[PDB]
């Protein structure tokens, strides 16, 4: 029986994916729980000390510059100060931007989906958290990440060579992505016939021509954030490699 074993073959690729979606879930987890942590190490040694000299020499220790590109203190008063060194362009108020905001806005450590550097102009994520003082906000520590780091922490593992991963927002936002292209673009722009929906187990699509079976495992201990892990596998290689 053709449907038998069709559905048998089916329910052992969504048991190996459901495998691999928690497994990597849990890795970029645990990687960017660490990532936050360091910054919310940062800012608590900041609140108790906060002169510039100890500003400087924290933010240059190379626990923080070997593991983000930038990391930086914005003030409450709007002095701004980052490390490793870089122009500043003009106008730029610390407070304004959506690490800033996010961080206050959640009351504690955070990520921001991606957004335009100030100065770079390009993507970053950036791991955030205010600097409390005796119930005082005296400003916020980012730590900027790079996206092209999450990709390859989340592409750990090849899943027998059946497809990729990428990280979506519970709005449908496409955050990471293997693909340059597919970056900050919708699961509806990217399906926009029969699109994949979070919440169902596993979806069924047609991307470049080929069938594709997707899966979002969500991503927990990622505060004020309601990120997904998306698997992306080739369906007619997932089932002819199961037999
Ligand atoms: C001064 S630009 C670098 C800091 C941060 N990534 C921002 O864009 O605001």
């Amino acid at each position: 029986n053709d449907y038998l074993q069709r559905n048998a073959i089916r329910e052992d690729l969504e048991s190996y994916l459901r495998e691999m979606g928690d497994v990597t879930s849990s890795n970029i987890q645990n990687w960017l729980g660490g990532r936050l942590l360091l910054v919310e190490q940062t800012a608590q040694t900041l609140a108790r000390d906060h002169s510039p000299e100890t500003v400087s020499a924290l933010l240059e220790q190379p626990a923080l510059t070997s593991t983000f590109s930038f990391t930086y203190l914005g003030q409450q008063d709007g002095v701004f100060t980052m490390r490793p060194d870089s122009p500043m362009p003009a106008g730029y108020d610390p407070r304004s931007r959506p690490w800033y905001k996010d961080a206050v806005a959640a009351g504690g450590l955070t990520l921001t989906e991606p957004y335009v550097d100030a100065a770079t102009q390009e993507l970053i994520i950036t791991a955030a958290t205010p600097v409390k003082a005796a119930g005082n906000t005296l400003g916020v520590v980012g730590g900027d990440l790079s996206l092209k780091t999450l990709v390859q922490i989340i592409n750990s593992l090849d899943f027998s060579g059946m497809g990729y991963a990428f990280l979506v927002s519970g709005d449908g936002k496409i955050l990471v992505h293997p693909d340059k292209e597919q970056v900050m673009k919708t699961l509806s722009e990217v399906y926009p016939q029969n699109t994949p929906k979070i919440a169902t187990g596993f979806s069924e699509a047609e991307l470049h021509g080929h069938t594709r079976i997707l899966a979002f495992t969500p991503i927990k201990g990622l505060p004020s954030v309601t990120w997904y892990l998306a698997l992306s596998i080739d369906k007619d290689k997932a089932y002819a490699m199961l037999s």
